[PDB]
């Protein structure tokens, strides 16, 4: 069976994300890299088991791929598609590599950012890098539990990990980011029953309204997808606040994981373009997509043997 | 006692250092808020409590003093002097109000810090923010352990405290603040026994060097001060790594609190204008100060009767 | 393919047991509820993560599995077997739903028998309900270790999860629930080495007697049970200590979990009315069983698809 | 002289055991004082430093005549019965305490065990409740609970009895309440409205400004100020505790003070309600069950008997 | 105040003790060590808090002290009186110098150990060392709880360390050290109520046995001793378990603390020469002494002023 | 199907190695034990659970199979091989059983030794018995982080357990054990980047140093095989320092598990032999071998029949 990156990590209260483009000419140097990411994870993260959690995940962009490989690409890799909504728009901004990094300490994660960045220096150029918490009751910068319907243990590999659609990249995932910013003093301008319209979940006790009560437009309802057999069409999501309080900036940095684009993309369309019963997502009348970009995180395998 | 704020605070392996300026005609919100900052501590930590050990200290600015409050100075509180050295530079920059906020994990950190801006927008104007994380085994940025000969107990208290020598402000502290950033490139170029001699003790172990071997421009030498009575001067300090991978920005939060600014600014000098036998700290040939600032950081009391 | 409810569950120092009847005309509200008990679990524990370990097993007895489903039954439901031994007594109580609720902290499990009993008021009425907690290290009411035989790994899933056997209900397992109240008294008044001989292990250290001293009548002895192949017959406990100071009340709360019931009821036969060599055993003289009986705990699909 | 171990660090567990003395009990009882602390470190040191396992030893009035001769604590006198306009504070029999805290149940259920087994056949149980903390310290209403508590020496100050009443000095006294709340009618409202109950933002523990602050809220008629400007404080340690099956949803309430007059200020401002205010909103959806008063004497007073 | 050295340390589940005797010639080195144990127990655990809580507590010697110093003596310092009782005899080892050192872990213990010897080669000649560790549930090698009746707090300030009864020693303290060998076979020969009678507490619950069943030669009756004032004299104690299971040593290293040796020398007495009611400590038929010496531990400002 | 021992056991910062020979007549009385130790694991484990990690691996050497058993033999199983190189020497010394115990607590280590032990009083003689101690931040005796490029999850499985290629002991594995002593003098002696030199990673950072400035001699390139496919060779270690102060004893216990002990041996020779651009492992010039052994660990079932 082919051995995928750390998709599936435990829940981590840190991360880093680094979204960086190859300038011309850096092709060996990140390909050097590439080979020796996971040695880099475990020299960063073995002293500190087992509560370090340490982990990275790389992925490569659809134009990068092209760059730095020959041969076969993933089925599903393509550039992040913009969403030009009747009202919110999803922008597509530059990226060829991500380095997902989780911890449960921030100066983990920072060890390997830095070893990382150390051996890319003068062969890529940083396009954004966020250092995120996790709020102590795994609450977003909204004030509600983010994380809860994510599938778990055989139900999450089979919503996540590529297997005999594409066989030579089986063990691989697709990652779509969005970095998002939120307004706060509109959003605690709401009473706390119409934040749950918005996001279609109780706010203290995180439990899901009922079906008789949940608008159509909620956010819930709107990234509820079922496939032709009548079951649910899951993602893996990991998101993480971030913020600067002197900026007045309060962000998520939204990540989600599938099998194939497809899934995630579909429920991006829902979100900004609406359907017939939904405008659009309320959740995006407070929160602003800044950042777009797709990515395949390959299995671990094909990264070591380059 | 009169009740001192939290300087003497356990181990907290997350900071952010919050420096702001008060606008013209701004005095009367921060009294308000200076009033109420106890309170909001407690609000924000209490149900962390007793993992999340969540502390706010706030410090006032000499020219801020006079602002604000109607009658007697704390007889140590000046603006902060710059020292031009032959070589190296300590910057005085602006700075009315710090707040210094530690606790086990940024997201308590920065909820906090939420609330207090809250409360101060539109009086303040914010001149730093930092956003600082320990290493796991209580290193700093240039890998050597950060804090060892700390004074503690009974011995912290006495050097900390403002005492009988200036009974109104008995309980309050000094503070000095400094965002230096490093040249890591250069540092790294050292041999690991080269850096010893930079500082004055073992990298790994953390071992002090032997007197004989012990350089007079490492920084513990410099660092390393005795009174008129014979008795070593101390202070207590609580520095912080920062940084930003992108940016190639490698940094320590200095901060050291004191009863009286004298023995810091000592400190200050032997490390910028040098002795008779060392030209300056050798520490400053890795570490660039950006920011320089004094603060009184007043007893709980004296906050709460406002 | 089929996902087991968490009958296999990490060791947790809380339990809520809650043991119900379903009230005539109650059928279609508990089958909503059914369906809906997965995510009652994430929406109470997700947050509480990863620490929190709470879980949710549900059990259905045979009379109610008539009442709320048509089509197959599992294979060895059946209504539990009162034993009417010469001295001792295993009583069958009304059950139709069992509710067994872990976690590591009590709170947890409070929280999520609020939401099911929520749900269910006005079509259940409960008949037994009990806190659970951890005594000491791993001990019982008697001060014996408690759980140091119980099968663990690949050896517990083949004796409590059902199989091909009964292919339908694959992922199912059968519990077994009796509540036991000590006489303390009187057990206070033996000698730990009689004491021993009762339960068949050493009491400070746990160590199984040697075969030429333990009793046939200890504890150990009886429930010791080899199927015809040779091989040892094992089940899954996870009994909790519970009481009352005021009332005198010391109770152990037995829960058993196999693959068929056969298992469990021969233990109780041998138990309760004896063999050969041994009149029952010597648990029963300082422990009264109150309530009994026995539900079928269904893979984790079969509920969700109701 | 040395107090019980009346400020604890926080706990998760807690024992509240309520008894009264049975006719010719009274030697029994007063071995067992002088027992208690030696009981207490039995059970606990093998589970220590994390285990913190404590109990508060309290007599109430009547039970203090009947054991002890002599000079009695000042304030000391059975809990006194408000009967409010709507709401009102029941008194109901009660001769000792046992406040039993712990980071574990069982530590505080062993030790229970071991005071109630030296104490059979004197005593007779009134009140028996197994507390447990819910979430983020909060209560059975969903508020953070706690939050204002003194600390230090500022909570040394407001719970311990000192020059005033010398011969009893370092002891304190406990009111105790069991409340059950109606969660159905708590539940009704939203959650802006319930702020406006207790006085503070539910899900970040925020005061309510002194502009919206109503009141008849509950943390604007429990803040009292003394003649000379400053505030009056008792220390709490209130624990949920319930049974979901019979629908019993509680706040066990516990105050320390150093004098009950403290205590009983607040309680008549919640009962009775003041010029501004007719009672404690609280009050509407939470009923008292239980009310008394016990004096918790220095641990030196008890290892003498 | 004067500083004590960490007698009265938290509760720490290993220990090194060293026993060293100095050579011709080594005043100087040992002089020099003397003055930095401090700095040295910061540098190997500062980088280990807050969970390692490693401390050395350093004891000289009645011969040693005239060799090191001149100057005034501490009042009781005097070497270990050897007890020749009617069976039992507390022998007299030599030993200069006592390193005790603790940790929650003992590879701290060793680190600091070996930066210790290293500094004192060819200076001393070892006479003892031993690696002891505390059984999970604070048990000693005989299977009880061990330490219950230790004083804490004010108490243990008041009975451990000198004041002013000896002004210029003011808080330091007196350690006596013995170690010993149990006869494991023997001790699981008694039953646990025999064995309870040998203590004078419960083994299980240790609940300590009352007055009227409690035997006159039990461990706790011949160790409690009230002074001429009424009040009891108390001891610091914190012994540790260690062995061989090769070799077949089972042994408790003792070590007590007090401000004056006499109250330990009174606790010996009485264990190995008896009392009106009883013939001796009823342990010492289940342990033999093998070392014995007495140091004294000065304030750590008096180590740190050579 | 067959359970496997706990050789794949959680980072664990205590152990006890205990090597014993079976005295003339002993055998049955060590065939009894080895039916009953992992019940004797959990008496001991359970209740520290689970924290405590406890856990035992049995092992039996060549000679001893043949004296115990007969029937197969493990088709790897042999006495181990002296390698008597140019200057370094691996020693061969007795042993017919390894216990090789870990937790994360050493009494945890020592109840269960002394319970082994106790039961084979009278039929074996020690040989050696090593009290192990991980450093904080997973460092050995040489100040290196030690475990780094172990291998995890179904990569240790295949490394370390038999399979189909000898099906009668499928799910065993290969234990060689091999005591050193270090020259610390000689060790701290060298700059920080000769030490790095010599183990072949950067000694603060824990980073393999690159393929163009690791030496050919370094422990790290010395160690690396590939097999005849070229994929890696690898080995599971549990290396644990342990010593004594007053005697100047500073030591690495080396244990390796591997599911042929053919890639085991063939580091050995590398580092002990050399290869043709190595004379020897530059680690050897400051560690000497006291022991040597070789054992098979059978799986859990083999064991309790
Ligand atoms: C500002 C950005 C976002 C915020 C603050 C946010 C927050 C949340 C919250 C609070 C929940 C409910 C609890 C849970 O995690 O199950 C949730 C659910 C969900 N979100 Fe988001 N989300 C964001 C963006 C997105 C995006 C961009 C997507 C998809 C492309 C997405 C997909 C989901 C899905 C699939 C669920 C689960 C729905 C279900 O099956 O119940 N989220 N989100
Ligand atoms: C670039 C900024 C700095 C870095 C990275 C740094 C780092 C260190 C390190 C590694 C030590 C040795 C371990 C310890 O005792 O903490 C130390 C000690 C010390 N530093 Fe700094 N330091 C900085 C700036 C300063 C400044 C600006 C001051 C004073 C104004 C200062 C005062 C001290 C003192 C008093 C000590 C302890 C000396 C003693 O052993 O008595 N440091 N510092
Ligand atoms: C009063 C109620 C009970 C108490 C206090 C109790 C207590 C114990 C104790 C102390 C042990 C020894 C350690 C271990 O868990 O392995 C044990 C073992 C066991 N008990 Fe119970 N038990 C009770 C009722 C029952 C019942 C009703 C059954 C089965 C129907 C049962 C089945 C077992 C089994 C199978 C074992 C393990 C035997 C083996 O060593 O293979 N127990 N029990
Ligand atoms: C003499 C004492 C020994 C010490 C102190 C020691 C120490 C180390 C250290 C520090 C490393 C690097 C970090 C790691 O991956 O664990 C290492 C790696 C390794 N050691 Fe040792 N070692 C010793 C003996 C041995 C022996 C005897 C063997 C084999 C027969 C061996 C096999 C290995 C292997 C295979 C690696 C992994 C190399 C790789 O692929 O990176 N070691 N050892
Ligand atoms: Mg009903
Ligand atoms: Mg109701
Ligand atoms: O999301
Ligand atoms: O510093
Ligand atoms: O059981
Ligand atoms: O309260
Ligand atoms: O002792
Ligand atoms: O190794």
């Amino acid at each position: 069976e082919p051995e995928p990156q750390m998709v599936l990590s435990p829940l981590t209260s840190a991360a880093i994300f680094l979204v960086v483009t190859i300038d011309s000419g850096g092709e060996d140097t990140v390909r050097d890299l590439l080979s020796d990411v996971a040695s880099l994870e475990r020299a960063v993260g073995f002293r500190a088991q087992p509560d370090g959690r340490l982990s990275c995940v790389t992925g490569i962009g659809s134009e990068a791929w092209d760059r730095l490989f020959s041969g076969a690409r993933p089925a599903g890799l393509h550039p992040f598609r913009e969403l030009d909504g009747p009202v919110h728009r999803a922008v597509a901004t530059p990226g060829d590599l991500l380095f997902h990094i989780r911890a449960s300490r921030l100066d983990l994660c920072f060890a390997l950012a830095t070893e990382i960045m150390g051996r890319l220096r003068g062969a890529v150029t940083p396009q954004d890098e966020v250092h995120g918490f996790k709020y102590f009751d795994e609450r977003d910068m909204l004030g509600f539990v983010d994380g809860t319907e994510n599938p778990t243990g055989a139900a999450a590999r089979r919503a996540v990990l590529v297997g005999a659609e594409d066989p030579a990249f089986a063990g691989g995932s697709y990652a779509v980011v969005q970095k998002y910013l939120h307004d706060i003093d509109a959003w605690e301008g709401l009473s706390v029953e119409a934040q749950e319209r918005v996001i279609g979940r109780r706010k203290m006790t995180d439990v899901e309204l009922s079906d008789d009560v949940k608008p159509a437009d909620s956010h819930v309802a709107l990234t509820s997808v079922t496939g032709p057999d009548g079951s649910d069409l899951e993602i893996l999501r990991d998101n993480m606040p971030f913020g600067s309080v002197g900026r007045e900036e309060f962000g998520t940095y939204f990540i989600g994981y599938a099998r194939t684009p497809e899934v995630t993309e579909t429920m991006l369309e829902r979100m900004f373009l609406g359907t017939a019963s939904a405008p659009h997502d309320r959740i995006l009348d407070f929160s602003t997509a800044v950042t777009g970009s797709l990515f395949f995180t390959p299995a671990a395998d094909f990264l070591e043997d380059l």
